[PDB]
């Protein structure tokens, strides 16, 4: 069958042009292309993470109502993914901020998630991702925000879906034990928490260059996090990762994923960053037919499918 339970791609677009809230569809932002998603489904991928902006989903206050247009464009892509039998990760790509302000209301954040999860409650293939890449916030608040998210999700009766929780410091795997050990104190009625981390292999780990530090940096940056999951009896998914289209980066990726496949009892899978229809020139574009990463990594990544 497989090495991992899941392996797939992020599908970007709905989170673009975040300077313009609400912005205009087709100008500031778009929704992912279902035809292009099917090409990746055809290839063997079975999980897709679809970013969006909290402010476009629920404008003005996070206790408010849905924007019907933006939600229905987003819903359309989520339900295509689950319609084909693959898991769809619902990802408010917000860095723990709302209208630019670090989120500090656990009740307004729990109300946000109740409203959102209530529209997916009976879709067993939806995955909930509490927020993309918390950073530069207090660890206590971050953990409470992940707990508030779990609480609103279940309250609304979405109890069969996995919840992806993310840590501080951009939820990096290589820094996980430095900053996010507190995240062990998270609880779920359904007991379906997966710890989602991100790892890039360039100098800063910021994922902004196509050069990797070395052919072994990828394995190096996931060891500690692998031990932490095994130690505390938790589960993980690498929700984002990428490398440049050169052999040093490719070898780093392979040895990173080798090490995670060797530890698949804690690692449930991985998700490449990123596919989507507006990436063009992007160094990590997984979008068919021409994206650089589609051209250089798809063959590589299928060996782990
Ligand atoms: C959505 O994806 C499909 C397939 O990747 C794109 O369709 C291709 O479009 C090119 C350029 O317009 C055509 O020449 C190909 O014949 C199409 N291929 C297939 C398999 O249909 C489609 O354009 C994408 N939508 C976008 C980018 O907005």
């Amino acid at each position: 069958a497989s090495s991992f339970e899941w392996f797939g791609s992020n599908e970007s677009g709905a989170e673009f042009g975040s300077g313009n809230i609400p912005g205009v569809e087709g100008t500031d932002y778009t929704f992912p292309n279902t035809t292009a998603i099917q090409i990746l489904i055809d290839a063997g991928m079975n999980i897709f993470r679809v970013p969006f902006l909290m402010e476009r989903m629920i404008p003005t206050e996070m206790t408010g109502s849905l924007d019907t247009a933006y939600f229905e464009g987003y819903s359309e892509v989520i339900n295509y993914i689950t319609g084909k039998g693959a898991h769809a990760v619902v990802d408010p790509h917000n860095f723990g901020r709302y209208y630019g302000t670090p989120i500090s209301s656990t009740s307004d954040f729990q109300t946000f998630w109740s409203t959102l999860a209530s529209q997916f409650k009976s879709n067993d293939l939806v995955i909930f991702d509490t927020n993309n890449e918390y950073h530069d916030m207090d660890e206590s608040v971050v953990v409470a925000l992940n707990q508030a998210a779990i609480d609103g999700i279940r309250d609304a009766g979405a109890t069969t879906q996995y919840i992806f929780v993310e840590g501080n410091a951009y939820s990096g795997a290589w820094t996980w034990t430095t900053y996010n050990t507190a995240m062990v104190n998270l609880t779920d009625p359904s007991d379906l928490i997966v710890y989602e981390m991100h790892q890039y292999l360039d100098s800063a780990g910021s994922g902004t260059s196509d050069q990797c530090v070395s052919s072994t940096v990828g394995q190096e940056r996931v060891v500690d996090a692998t031990t932490w999951l095994q130690s505390n009896g938790k589960l993980g998914i690498l929700g984002e990762f990428a490398g440049g289209a050169n052999s040093v980066c490719e070898e780093a990726v392979e040895g990173m994923l080798d090490y995670l496949a060797e530890n698949s009892d804690v690692w449930l899978g991985a998700s490449w960053w990123s596919a989507g229809p507006w990436w063009q020139d992007y160094i990590y574009s997984m979008e068919p037919p021409n994206g650089i990463a589609y051209e250089s990594y798809l063959s590589i990544l299928e060996t782990y499918f």
